[PDB]
């Protein structure tokens, strides 16, 4: 991941936007880069999608696969993903996983900025050409807080019902001795038939792929990683579930956008809301938000 990242943080600036905020490009995508002294960040518009962050003080927080193109329409591997309209794979044939948004350019809408670091504000509207597949207006917020911790609140303004999630990839030091607590009771264990387990002190553990749908988490899921020496807490706001996820070898390997060994240093600590539809109107839009805060250990 930070060799990726220092490639980013590396680029020409394109354009000024502030003091700290600058647009970059690598290959076909626009990116927009905090280069703030408490905090480093980095974006594309595509997606309005967080390709990392790293407080002062911290190593890299999110990973960033050092395969994934940067490619018009093609879905960014690592980050935070953000899954719109709908989670998991298309009912649609043809459609992809995690629906669209994340595939689509964003505006920089509005951004502010002071000592502890950046506020940003994307937007995403629907046009004839998501019409065409997908019938209903909306426009989609992102608002991101980068500083000493990193804020992620999405916003779906219009009448519709979805399921969303914020995907995120924390940087770990070694999956193997990865362990996440704060999970709760129940899940649907996706790698094995969609069946029900229960865990009866809310700690999972990743010797191999593991594809887990939580659904009685508590708010802080805390990532514990003895290897960087350090907790990660990720906190779900206005979700009804969360996914913890790492592909494993096998699929790792398979996964052009992946290193072969990239499932080593990450695991996906998902904020969700996919075990029922979210109402949108009309106006109380949807909202869905995640909060990241890194600890000593």
């Amino acid at each position: 991941a930070s060799h990726m990242i220092n490639k980013i943080f590396a680029l020409p600036v394109i354009e000024q936007l502030t003091p700290v905020l600058s647009r970059r490009q690598l290959d076909d995508l626009d990116l927009i880069v905090v280069d703030h002294p408490q905090v480093k960040a980095s974006f594309a518009l595509q997606g309005a999608h967080l390709l990392s962050w790293k407080p002062v003080g911290e190593e890299e927080v999110l990973w960033l696969s050092n395969n994934t193109p940067f490619k018009t329409g093609v879905a960014l591997r690592g980050g935070v993903p953000i899954c719109w309209p709908w989670f998991g794979p298309a009912a649609q044939q043809g459609l992809p996983s995690h629906g669209f948004a994340r595939n689509l350019p964003w505006a920089l809408k509005a951004h502010n900025e002071d000592d502890n670091g950046v506020m940003l504000t994307f937007e995403l509207q629907s046009s004839e050409a998501t019409r065409k597949y997908w019938p209903h207006d909306f426009t989609l917020l992102a608002r991101f807080k980068v500083g000493k911790t990193c804020e992620i609140e999405l916003e779906a303004h219009g009448e519709f019902a979805t399921t969303s999630a914020l995907h995120s990839y924390f940087n770990v030091g070694d999956i193997a001795n990865v362990k996440v607590s704060g999970l709760g009771d129940r899940f649907i264990d996706k790698v094995n038939d969609a069946k029900e387990g229960v865990l009866t002190d809310g700690i999972q553990t990743f010797p191999d792929r593991t594809d887990r749908v939580y659904l009685n988490p508590e708010a802080c899921s805390v990532i514990h990683d003895a290897t960087l020496n350090r907790t990660i807490d990720v906190v779900h706001h206005h979700h009804l579930n969360v996914v913890g996820w790492n592909p494993g070898p096998a699929l790792s390997v398979s996964m052009g956008d992946m290193p072969d060994d990239g499932y080593k240093t990450f695991v996906c600590v998902e904020t969700v809301y996919a075990t029922a539809p979210q109402q949108a109107t009309e106006e109380k839009p949807s909202r869905l938000a995640q909060t990241i805060c890194v600890a000593k250990r």
